[PDB]
C-alpha cells in the first residue's frame, strides 16, 4: 500500500470525473469502463463483415460515410495489398501514426491487436498528445499495462482502448462483444511525457520511468480505491 493520492478535478466526461493528481512527474488519472477499439487492426474491417469487427462500425463500405479508415478517389474503403498483413482487409486507421508510412498503409497505423493503447475522448485530451504514455490498472484482475494515447474517441464517451490492452488487463478482448460497461479500468496519463511516435521499446521504456519516480503501482492501486 501507499499513501493516497492529492486529487483535483479537471474535466468530466459521460460522468466520468477526471482529476489532476497534484504533485509531480504531472499526470491525470480517471476511472471508467473499457471499450474496445479495433482501429488499426489490420483484420478489423473487410467486405462483407469478413473483418473482426462488423464492417458497418466502420461506416458505409460502398462509398458512403466511411470513418474506418483512408478511401479511395471514389470514396470505398483502401484495401490491403499483398505486402499488407491482410491482404483484401480494409485500412483501418488510428489518429496517432507513423509518418515512414504512406496514408494508405496499414503500417501507419497503431495495430490494436498487437500495441497497448488508451482512447482519450475527443476535446478532452486534457494536454496530451498523441503518443504520450499511460499506466492502466484494471482493479478487479490486478492486471496493468503500460500504454499510449493511440486513438480519439466520441466526445461524449469515456473508457476505451485497444484489443492487446484489453487482453493485458484481462477484459474480453472481442471486438464485437467484449469490453465491459462496469467501471473498473483506472487509467493514469503522463500528459507531455513523448508527444509523437516511436518505438515501443522506446516508449515502454519512458513510461516506465515516469511510473517509477511517481511512485508505481502500489500508488495507483490505492489511489483507484479514492475514484
Amino acid at each position: 500500500g501507499s499513501h493516497m493520492s492529492e486529487l483535483s478535478e479537471i474535466d468530466s466526461v459521460a460522468g466520468v470525473t477526471i482529476y489532476s493528481v497534484d504533485g509531480e512527474p504531472k499526470s491525470f488519472v480517471y476511472k471508467a469502463g473499457f471499450a474496445i477499439d479495433a482501429d488499426g487492426a489490420p483484420n478489423a474491417y473487410a467486405p462483407n463483415n469478413g473483418g473482426t469487427d462488423f464492417t458497418a462500425n466502420g461506416g458505409d463500405d460502398q462509398g458512403g460515410d466511411w470513418w474506418g479508415g483512408p478511401v479511395d478517389a471514389e470514396g470505398y474503403p483502401i484495401k490491403q495489398k499483398i505486402f499488407d498483413p491482410f491482404p483484401g482487409y480494409y485500412v483501418s486507421a488510428t489518429a496517432h501514426f507513423n509518418p515512414a508510412y504512406s496514408e494508405d498503409s496499414p503500417y501507419r497505423y497503431i495495430d490494436s491487436n498487437s500495441i497497448p493503447f488508451i482512447v482519450l475522448p475527443g476535446n478532452h485530451s486534457n494536454g496530451a498528445k498523441l503518443g504520450d504514455v499511460a499506466l492502466v490498472y484494471n482493479e478487479k484482475t490486478g492486471d496493468n499495462c503500460y500504454a499510449i494515447y493511440g486513438d480519439v474517441g466520441p466526445s461524449s464517451k469515456i473508457g476505451e482502448g485497444s484489443v492487446r490492452l484489453a487482453q493485458a488487463l484481462k477484459i474480453d478482448d472481442n471486438p464485437k462483444a467484449g469490453g465491459t460497461e462496469s467501471r473498473i479500468v483506472v487509467t493514469l496519463v503522463f500528459p507531455g511525457s513523448v508527444g509523437k511516435w516511436e518505438t515501443p521499446k522506446r516508449w515502454f521504456s519512458h513510461a516506465n520511468q515516469l511510473t517509477k519516480a511517481w511512485g508505481g503501482l502500489s500508488r495507483l492501486k490505492t489511489l483507484s480505491d479514492q475514484l
